[PDB]
């Protein structure tokens, strides 16, 4: 049951303006497509707020990913979720090498001692955070927040647009092609091509899709055959499938050193290292 | 749980073409603005049918008011969710007025026996098709269906942009403004001005909404006022506070003797009777 909001002030809304004309704000099964210029972040924060919002963030750093987490930390301690409740969850193998970061208020973080990019599905699916918090999102280590990342992404299910590929054809996405792999997607199909390092959603739902993927690499494994791209190639087939609420633009997985800062993109959120 | 969608052939997303340059195709809360142009209904349909989707449509025909039955059933068998499961509920004072229209498989007709556009509120609240729909559609008799109206409406809780209001400014919108009602809404608030003639949601939305606006109304008359547009000014100050997860374009809800067909409707779906 939600309450009703505050009395609030805030710009109407321009029915007769688009909020972009640039950029796809809708998917056409009707999933916000997140961008810059879509989104009242106040307004967000009001609904997310007054449900008491907890999400946590899975993140594993395994053999020499550790270097990666005291930057990712801090980062996150800056522009993610700010305001809400949020609990970390480090996967790793050294958990003596995990920094010591200082969080903020509502805050906290677990250390979860245990191929290495594939194996996270599996692990991901046998933690399932039922009782500790309302949404998992999950993403790679090796990267930083340099902009807001918040509750304009949260939904039951949501992908993340590949930087790499939000221009492209179908035909070029890097799906897997080998109708013998669980993973296969034929050149007449697939939405987007959706990135491995950034996706989520309620818990439901990510132990939903993280026990399928799970279950679809070992049918290949036993097959003796091993997707192009690995997880992120059985992600991108469980999302053909089962469409995602929310789809995330590529400010929120981004690579500058490759890429550049294109005018399409108004923010960089979150970024790979340089 | 929600099953795979099938293989399907359809056009790719095109992520730097938006769908519409006309129109704002999501609120600020990232809610989808349903338009001619923003769906696929392929994919809706497959998505509705695979939950075995059961919608049911809430009709008042009291007094005179029974002689736009006809009409407007005839025209919803054409035109409202064909294919999936229908169960209308014909509120009437009249069971023996209610014509004989011949329904398509996969649909019921109740007549459920019974100011009269405020009390609405309160018999749908009563009446809350729980074990009977999954969604619940409440719409003015006085009315045809001339186009499709089907499952891309479908979301916990939907508004549709009244035909007189959705260029206006927030100024403009005929709300309550007198602070003694409880819809009274301020001039410097309110995102959209809202039909009283078609809403709608999950049972669950539904039932909320009919209650909180019956129990408002109640107050209002215990306080002895009126509100200016009776349920639709309660009906607009409950989804101020509780924004809709969907809101529908004027394609939904239309007159044209009085407004015409402009250039940015492509559809008329839904309209006023001539
Ligand atoms: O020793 C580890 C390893 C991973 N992780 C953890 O796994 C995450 C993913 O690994 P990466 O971030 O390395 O992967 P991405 O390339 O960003 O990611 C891509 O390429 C991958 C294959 O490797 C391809 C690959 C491997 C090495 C070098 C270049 C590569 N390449 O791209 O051609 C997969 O196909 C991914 O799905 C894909 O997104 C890290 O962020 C850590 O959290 C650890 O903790 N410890
Ligand atoms: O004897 C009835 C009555 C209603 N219903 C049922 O109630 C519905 C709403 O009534 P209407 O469709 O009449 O209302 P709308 O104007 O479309 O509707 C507007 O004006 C209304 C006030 O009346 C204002 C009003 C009343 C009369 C004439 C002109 C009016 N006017 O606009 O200035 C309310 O303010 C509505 O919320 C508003 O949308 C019908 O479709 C029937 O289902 C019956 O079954 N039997
Ligand atoms: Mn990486
Ligand atoms: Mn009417």
């Amino acid at each position: 049951f939600m309450v009703s909001l505050p009395r609030m002030v805030y710009p109407q809304p321009k029915v007769l303006t688009p909020c972009r004309k640039d950029v796809l704000v809708v998917t056409p099964w009707l999933a916000p497509i997140v961008w810059e210029g879509t989104f009242n972040i106040d307004i967000l924060n009001e609904q997310f707020r007054l449900q008491n919002t907890t999400i946590g963030l899975t993140v594993f750093a395994i053999k020499k990913y550790v270097a990666f987490l005291k930057l990712f930390l801090e980062t996150a301690e800056k522009h993610f979720m700010v305001g809400h409740r949020v609990h970390y969850y480090v996967f790793t193998d050294q958990p003596a090498a995990v920094p010591r970061v200082t969080l903020g208020t509502g805050r906290q973080l677990s250390v979860l001692e245990v191929d290495v990019s594939m194996r996270r599905m599996e692990m991901i699916s046998d933690f399932c955070f039922l009782s500790e918090v309302d949404y998992l999102v999950c993403v790679d280590v090796d990267m930083e927040f340099r902009d807001h990342v918040g509750v304009e992404i949260l939904t039951p299910l949501f992908g993340t647009l590949h930087p790499g590929f939000y221009g492209s054809s179908r035909e070029a996405f890097t799906y897997e092609r080998r109708p013998q792999s669980q993973a296969y997607i034929p050149k007449d199909e697939g939405d987007f091509y959706y990135g491995g390092a950034f996706f989520g959603g309620s818990v439901q739902e990510v132990q939903r899709l993280t026990r399928a993927c799970h279950q679809a690499m070992m049918v290949d494994q036993a097959n003796g055959i091993e997707a192009v791209w690995h997880d992120e190639s059985h992600l991108n087939k469980y999302l053909l499938r089962h469409k995602p609420t929310k789809v995330l633009s590529p400010e929120y997985l981004w690579d500058q050193q490759l890429l550049g800062w294109p005018a399409v993109l108004r923010k960089l959120r979150f970024t790979a290292v340089p």
